[PDB]
């Protein structure tokens, strides 16, 4: 006598509130004993029709396997259409109860959640990451044959399978939906080719939403683009441009060489460093103060400061806030990125670092860096499961240096000539826009037709609760600046995010 393994019930995956994101539904599998089927050949065409198979090819198969002990007829029928075949009473055919995954939210959380293969085994996303947790231990039942090789059902020897454990994600489904809508809208409005949006609780390190475009339906995956399956927020890296200037500025303030009211001469909006040149886009002034360097996004201005304080001070801050650093999440295919070191930093590499080039980070890392800045310089570890206690973070930027930079970032949103489209009705919002040329397809240089539109920020400025990053690849029909393309998305999603968490408005009306 032999065994057939009976599969375990895979553990439920939910959002932070209990909304189901991946549930295992019962499905029927039918197998047969050819030694018995060959005695009821008259019933084969009826059976084959009930299985939706060709009557001849079905017969061909049962014939070739006549001497065999055990064969599958079909895997993964519904419980209704499955027991339809059982009701035909055909001798030699039996049922097994199996499980198949279903994803209620579909493409909205597909990238995060991932999916299981045909055998209900985790293969992408959280399904793969927490596969041990979610799987459980399968059982088994013994099949009992008699004197003539017929199997009997009246008696059953069974070891019950142990069901998998429930997993509550950090993601808020209500907030994911909102984030997914707006990123899709922005991507279609601007004719963009890809995008990512990350929402994080700055206090708990929880990822409240993480969505990407293009996406896919994990319930129907026939013919699928590899590009559509990428969780770009964790799997793809980019040079973050001027969105890392507040960290350069943090290093400046902490060095004791600079104060907010210092002025810097940025004339004529260019700075030649040997065989290469630094350029300011808005060459509208000769002199800017520190806040003005962020507002007008002066690459020349921040470069001069970097020469004064040195790259070592800048590199440390960026490293402490998590840029180019392991997140500790353990997501499948997740990228650490690259924050380089040189022993002795030349001026060119010192400058480009100061305004966010030469380093590569993920959206989740950028959002994590802004969360520390938002949480009074107190970096807290990332989590994609529901957090039951506010964890021990690390004070990476000084509480005072943080408040200053918080104030400065609030100005780039609210001050004149600032990123006014990032403003949130009823809330004081802080953040920084960015526009960056994409790196050349396998060459030293950069593209000049392809841009990445960035906006990173947090709100409310009076007591930051959540931080957000928006990234849009290759906008192509309605401008391309970050404060034009990414900022409106930030504004839209942040507005909804805050009210959904019942955050009190601090900027009336
Ligand atoms: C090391 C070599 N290398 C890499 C490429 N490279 C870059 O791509 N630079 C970018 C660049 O500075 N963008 C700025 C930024 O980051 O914030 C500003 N963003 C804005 C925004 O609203 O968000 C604006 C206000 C306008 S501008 C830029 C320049 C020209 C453009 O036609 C568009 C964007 C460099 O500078 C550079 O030297």
């Amino acid at each position: 006598v032999r065994h057939i393994a009976i599969p375990a019930h895979r553990g439920l995956i939910t959002d932070r509130n209990g909304e189901p994101l991946a549930v295992s539904t019962p499905v029927t599998t039918l197998w047969a004993n050819p030694k018995e089927l060959m005695t009821a050949k008259e019933r084969w065409p009826q059976l084959a029709a009930a299985l939706g198979q060709d009557t001849k090819l079905f017969a061909d198969r049962i014939e070739q396997n006549a001497e065999r002990e055990f064969i599958y007829l079909v895997r993964g029928l519904t419980p209704e259409q499955g027991e339809g075949v059982i009701a035909l009473k055909v001798p030699g055919v039996y049922s097994i109860e199996e499980f198949r995954r279903f994803y209620p939210a579909g493409e909205v959380v597909a990238h995060a959640v991932g999916f299981t293969d045909v055998d209900d085994r985790g293969r992408e996303g959280i399904e793969l990451a927490f596969d041990e947790w979610l799987a459980g231990v399968p059982g088994k039942r013994q099949v009992l044959k008699d004197r003539r090789g017929r199997v009997i059902k009246d008696v059953q020897v069974t070891k019950n399978a142990k069901p998998g454990k429930t997993l509550a994600l950090s993601i808020d489904l209500r907030l994911q939906y909102l984030a997914h809508r707006e990123l899709r809208n922005a991507l279609l409005e601007n004719g963009a080719k890809a995008g990512s949006l990350v929402i994080m609780d700055v206090k708990t390190g929880e990822i409240l939403a993480m969505t990407n475009q293009p996406t896919y339906n994990p319930n129907n995956r026939r013919n699928l683009q590899p590009a559509a399956m990428r969780n770009r927020a964790m799997i793809d890296v980019f040079e973050p441009g001027s969105t890392v200037k507040p960290f350069s500025m943090s290093a400046a303030l902490a060095s004791g060489r600079w104060k907010p009211s210092d002025i810097v001469d940025v004339y004529p909006g260019t700075l030649q460093i040997g065989r290469y040149t630094i350029r300011d886009v808005s060459r509208n002034s000769r002199q800017l103060d520190l806040t003005g360097i962020l507002i007008k996004s002066s690459n020349v201005g921040i470069s001069k400061i970097a020469f004064d304080i040195g790259a070592e001070s800048i590199y440390s801050v960026m490293q402490q806030v998590g840029l180019g650093q392991d997140t500790g999440l353990g997501f499948p295919g997740e990228r650490v990125g690259n924050l380089p070191n040189h022993r002795k930093w030349p001026k060119a590499e010192t400058a480009t670092l100061a305004y966010g080039y030469g380093l590569s980070v993920t959206a989740i890392q950028l959002a994590h860096a802004y969360a520390a800045l938002a949480n009074d310089g107190k970096s807290v570890p990332l989590s994609m499961t529901r957090v039951d206690r506010v964890p021990d973070g690390v004070q990476v930027i000084s509480p005072e240096v943080a408040s200053t930079v918080q104030g400065m970032l609030q100005q780039v949103v609210e001050a004149q000539g600032g990123v006014f489209r990032a403003q949130v009705p009823g809330y004081h919002a802080a953040g920084k826009s960015g526009t960056a040329r994409k790196v050349s397809v396998g060459t030293k240089g950069y593209r000049e037709n392809a841009y990445r539109s960035l906006f990173a920020g947090f709100a409310p400025a009076t007591d930051p609760r959540i931080a957000m990053v928006v990234v849009i690849d290759e906008p192509s029909k309605a401008g391309y600046f970050g404060g034009l393309v990414s900022a409106p998305v930030f504004s839209k999603v942040m507005a909804g995010a805050l009210r959904l968490m019942n955050v009190p408005p601090d900027n009336l009306p």
